[PDB]
């Protein structure tokens, strides 16, 4: 019992591939949300229609602080539209532009949050495909938000080898995607970037990368130990958790 007349429309907060997400407040009980709208067509044009039905049906099932809050969805005749928790504080992507990289006490913070939030969703059975920095989103005590969807159960950039090689991907693929973002927030740019696809692809696959001067050793060691080519060297997020370079600079406890 859902439709467009129940929210007044605010600004466009982005404009994405299938459609554009815009500031939204709930007429009757005046809750300030996101709503994501998507053009069934495009969807279908793309054959991704049932996959976004699955994701949204797993997201649902989600709650957690460092996950976007999906309250619900509904469509008209040709449009979808996705309910979700209003992020004031925008995207890492930006913040990650505006201050070129971040220190390692933002980063060990960031890579706990979404740790915790990882951990919660293996708990859950649930696993986390592509983790990029565009979407991930802040909110307003600037606490960090998974905010795509899809949870299992384009750039190369952020993929595992094992996902780019046609191999059997699993739960590690969200330890590879710390161990990038880990990097991309210290560095200021993910690990493998290059001027082509076809380079990105290749250096994935042979973990090509290096550090420059300014990552501490301790960086150092956590990233080397999430981007490791055979997905079962990877540690547990337990583990990611209980580092001494996650646990000198972090300022979230961890998991719960
Ligand atoms: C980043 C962000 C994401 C989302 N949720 C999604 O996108 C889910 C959709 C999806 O995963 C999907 C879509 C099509 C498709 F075909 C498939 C497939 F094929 F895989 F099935 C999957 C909602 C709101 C935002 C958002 N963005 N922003 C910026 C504009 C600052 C914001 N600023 C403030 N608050 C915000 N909430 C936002
Ligand atoms: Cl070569
Ligand atoms: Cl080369
Ligand atoms: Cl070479």
């Amino acid at each position: 019992q859902w439709a467009l007349e129940d929210f007044e429309i605010g600004r466009p907060l982005g404009k994405g591939k299938f459609g554009n997400v815009y500031l939204a407040r709930e007429k009757q009980s005046k809750f300030i949300l996101a709503l994501k709208v998507l053009f069934k067509a495009q969807l279908e044009k793309a054959g991704v229609e049932h996959q976004l039905r699955r994701e949204v049906e797993i997201q649902s099932h989600l709650r957690h602080p460092n996950i976007l809050r999906l309250y619900g969805y509904f469509h008209d005749a040709t449009r979808v539209y996705l309910i979700c928790e209003y992020a004031p504080l925008g995207t890492v992507y930006r913040e990650l532009q505006k201050l070129s990289k971040f220190d390692e006490q933002r980063t060990a913070t960031y890579i706990t949050e979404l740790a915790n939030a990882l951990s919660y969703c293996h708990s859950k059975r649930v696993i986390h495909r592509d983790i990029k920095p565009e979407n991930l989103l802040l909110g307003s005590a600037g606490e960090l938000k998974i905010a795509d969807f899809g949870w299992s159960v384009g750039t190369l950039d952020y993929l595992p080898p094992e996902m780019i090689e046609g191999r059997m991907h699993d739960e590690k693929v969200d330890l590879w995607s710390l161990g990038v973002l880990c990097y991309e927030f210290l560095v200021g740019k993910p690990p493998f970037e290059a001027n082509t696809y076809q380079e990105t692809y290749k250096r994935i696959s042979r973990v090509e990368f290096t550090f420059p001067d300014f990552v501490t050793e301790g960086a150092r060691d956590l990233i080397s130990r999430l981007l490791k080519h055979n997905p079962s060297q990877r540690p547990m997020l337990r583990e990611v958790l209980e580092h001494p370079w996650i646990t000198a600079n972090s300022s979230k406890p961890s998991n719960a």
